[PDB]
């Protein structure tokens, strides 16, 4: 499976979105699992989840790696509401467009925020909920904020360069030897191809700062069975937010990988794939 | 499989132990997994692990549920060293007696302390290490000590009664409806059958208090792949000790169950069985 | 200064309260500091704060040790709203009745919850805010709930006895040698004198459980300079709630005493008196 | 009081040190309080503590702001042991040279590590112990390591520039408006004046990495009354290490300032001065 062979577009119509173009990569044909990426410059569905799509499709799922509005090959957008909520409306838009009644959601960082908002706004449309260091859950009890990785994310958005890209990835990943030329050129190309996105993210972050993403107070409403994952060494979203979800969501469990940054699904792909497939099959 | 049909005895000879009688329950014939129980009055191998033995044997393992010295049907003993270390010597004693070169260890609370000490003292003799709220790892950063469950454990040892037994189990378990008459009569019978054990535990705890169990400083020596589990609602050993192990053991991961006390393997048996079998097979 | 010589009553009229009798103990004549007690059976202003009233009056303050509705010699009441809010209305009622424009508030546990609610509802009427292990601030990230001390508080309310009183105080205090016959007889007399209160607290806790006290989401509104204190060894309200306040209140600081339960102002009276007087004078 | 008018030198002879030149700034003539600075490039006694020396001398103390070996105007050195221990030997060297029997110690970051080592090695020679975010106390339960501020400290040591100096100070301080041209030129001058120091620190850090500083296991030996301070927003040493000290030192208390980085004594000078003077006088 490749990016090109799985690539598709659909136009969505939900709330603020009027014939809005969403790019996604799809493979398999069983029950739908939608995977949602983080918010750093150059992020997208395929580059975030290409180590997971095959094992999940092999397990019998239909995998959709979604480009969120204002990322990769989805349409440009300036948001005046918190991104989690706006992203969640796009997921619903996508699901209505494709005649998907219910989906399992997998979400990393911004995508975790998106998945949380989806489960809150559309409880009838979600199956299980897999959350990987979800962003925007308010203050940490230990970590000064903005987090180190968040400052680097904003620096790269404002002053894009290859060197700053590299500095950011060095913070996002625990194992530095995973930072190959392929990884760097990939993200770099995604940044170069659509400069509008970087500009629009910064404008959006002015209208709705990260403090406006906090849906902590509503976590008690989530009835979806929930699997929370964290990287022990995540410098982007703090580890105690894993406890926060575990205490506040009715039916949750927490799995923390050692030697792992913000991309558990990439840095610990085999173990991640096994744990989440097992959870989707048996929890 | 029943307690009687699996029941066996072996005499051990290791360090302080001279023809010391160890009771265990054994089933299956593949690679050996030894399971080690907690330290509360009436504890033993079968009653701690009877929901795990079948699924593990079905997965192809040889399961040994060991009675630790001074518990259940193993010989009475007064210890002058920290119990974790003395227990670990007994495990080695048992393994030498049965011609077992290497074992996977599963350990809850006191049994977690035992498993840690085994991995430190006999690194050549352990496979993987599964730790469920291991006891004795020093102070908590949050929890006042002695913990609520520890005070109840000492109260029941000093003044054994059925009512105090019930109070203790109400603290050990999250879901109170799991406290059946069968569970209570079981522990009660184990207490009544061998009063010597209760007396000896209290004498042992005078010679070597819980503060002497702390092997934190040596955690860097463990090269065994390690799976750490915790109950979110454990009132016996504090949750932050899960983080402590995760930060200090080279190759560890942490899994925390919601709505779960000190017996994860019993309160969340299906998920526990799946996660640990998957880990023994694939990590 | 004694309980009798400082004792006063005032009738309050605020929201739900119609000629409601509030007992308080008053000394000094400078700026008003109102001190507010915890919620355990037998609690009251004088017995909670008699080690603080003198040093504070000597520093030049007018000290009011308030009996909260449904405690000690204040009127009996059954509350259908969270106690923090109802208590805060009584403080305002008291201040209107006595022509006090502004007060510094000192609050322990339930009294901390009361002080928080006062600062939120009547920001124009508060000076500085001193919070000692305030209750009701939602879940802990570490501590299973209900906390050990909370279970003992409810046990004593439902089955009052001298022996259960003693068990509770043994948990509330770090240093057990502070539990004199004077302390025990004091609380015991307060319990015996007004059994209606115990009954009414349990009815009130049914109508508005502790989960309804959580004002976390509004902490950003507090503009009062705030001094947060905690006992390291508090088994009633969890230590991480000190961090929660410190992160969420604009101008806060946190002071944690070692070897200290839920009554810092009593167990570490000299240091407490010095720190809070210094704060009221100079912050 | 100025840097020049208070400036002094003494030659020390203790263990490894043979006629080793130590620079310090001294004022006052009552009981000795020695203040010890952090380890970042350009650090020294006067620039770290010039907001504290006056108020402390006014309170009646003799203040000594010590330059640690390999910093500011003290002699250059390459250390093969952990810096905390080597620094502590220098403090003793200084105290023997000046006929000081006992000193109160105030220590920030590296200076906190120094103060801890002094109290452990020379318990007869210390009065009270004031610790401000002490470095080297092992892993954090929450914070990935090396900490953000530590990476910036090593970057500035290896590639000294004015721009990198500014980036580091922006992380060390919470309030960015405190970063004046005076502050920057000060640190810059200290860096330019002695490049040997920067080189030697990096060599020393190779021989004895930060992991070798961990004296956690010996904290139970400290009988000095101890005042622990932390900045809530410290990105150099993690907040949970404040809890670690509070749990493990016999007689400790913890004070955490909001809106505060690694220099509490500078960022919150008035409150810091009041709290520590009160502690030295009355604890």
């Amino acid at each position: 499976l490749t990016e090109s062979s799985t690539s598709k577009f659909v136009k969505i119509n939900e709330k603020g979105f009027s014939d809005f173009n969403i790019h996604y990569n799809e493979a398999g044909n069983g029950e739908t699992v939608i995977m949602l990426h983080g918010g750093g410059p150059g992020a997208g569905g395929w580059s975030n989840y290409y180590r997971n799509v095959g094992p999940f499709v092999d397990a019998g799922y239909r995998v959709i790696l979604k480009d969120s509005p204002g990322f990769n090959k989805s349409d440009a957008v300036v948001m005046d509401e918190q991104r989690g909520l706006v992203n969640a409306r796009a997921v619903k838009g996508l699901m209505d467009a494709l005649d998907i009644d219910r989906a399992h959601l997998v979400g990393n960082a911004m995508g975790g925020a998106t998945a949380l908002n989806f489960a809150l706004e559309y409880p009838d449309r979600i199956g299980k909920l897999i959350l990987m260091g979800p962003g925007g859950l308010g203050p940490s009890m230990f970590a000064p904020m903005p987090m180190e990785g968040i400052k680097l994310l904003f620096k790269l958005y404002a002053e894009p360069s290859y060197e700053t890209l590299k500095q950011m990835l060095q913070v996002f990943l625990y194992d530095q030897s995973l930072i190959t030329e392929e990884l760097l050129q990939g993200r770099w190309e995604a940044i170069q191809r659509q400069p509008e996105h970087l500009k629009n993210f910064l404008i959006s972050a002015q209208k709705a700062p990260l403090s406006t993403w906090d849906v902590t107070a509503r976590l008690g409403e989530i009835k979806a069975k929930t699997f929370i994952t964290w990287g022990r060494d995540d410098r982007f979203v703090p580890l105690d937010h894993g406890l926060k979800l575990l205490w506040n969501i009715d039916d949750a469990r927490l799995h923390v990988f050692s030697k792992c940054g913000q991309w558990a699904q990439w840095e610990h792909a085999d173990e991640f794939n096994r744990l989440v497939i097992d959870f989707l099959r048996h929890a």
